[PDB]
């Protein structure tokens, strides 16, 4: 059964609800496994009170440095960085949960979720899960982002966890 994932979101000093993620763990188990057990925070650290970094209406909201806390940094349950899984996954539309990367093979923590189709990333960024609820809670960032991804109130997952 596919994992099903949840961030609780706190824009500024307001609760802004929650994102839930299916997470395909049918296609790119690995990748899947990776994402749940920071959201579960199992192996001892992970998402739970990482920020979203870049927040870009209408294009993607960025997250899941949980070392640096600016986009520089993260670390995966499989080590400091590990290889992209597969492509088979495509950035279609609103929702999809995607690996940031710093080139081939250097997935860690970061990822993002996608605000519209850019398939232009497919074969760049491996394509993971998507936002299945909460999709208000995503479109909610823009509020405090701008056109050059600069975020003006911390966004913080204030909570997270795995479903049943």
């Amino acid at each position: 059964n596919l994992p099903r994932v949840f961030f609780d979101i706190r824009i500024g000093n307001g609760d802004a609800g929650r994102i839930v993620m299916e997470l395909r763990s049918d296609i790119v188990p690995r990748t899947a496994e990776n994402f749940r057990a920071l959201c579960t925070g199992e192996r001892g650290f992970g998402y739970h009170n990482c920020c979203f970094h870049r927040v870009i209406p209408q294009f993607m909201c960025q997250g899941g440095d949980f070392v640096k806390g600016d986009g520089t940094g993260g670390k995966s349950i499989y080590g400091r960085k590990f290889d992209d899984e597969n492509f088979q996954l495509r950035h279609e539309g609103f929702g999809v949960l995607s690996m940031a990367n710093s080139g081939p093979n250097t997935n860690g923590s970061q990822f993002f979720i996608c605000t519209t189709k850019c398939d232009w990333l497919d074969g760049k960024h491996v394509v993971f899960g998507r936002v299945v609820d909460g999709q208000n809670v995503v479109k909610k960032m823009e509020s405090v982002g701008s056109k050059s991804g600069k975020v003006k109130e911390p966004v913080i997952i204030s909570r997270c966890g795995e479903l049943i």
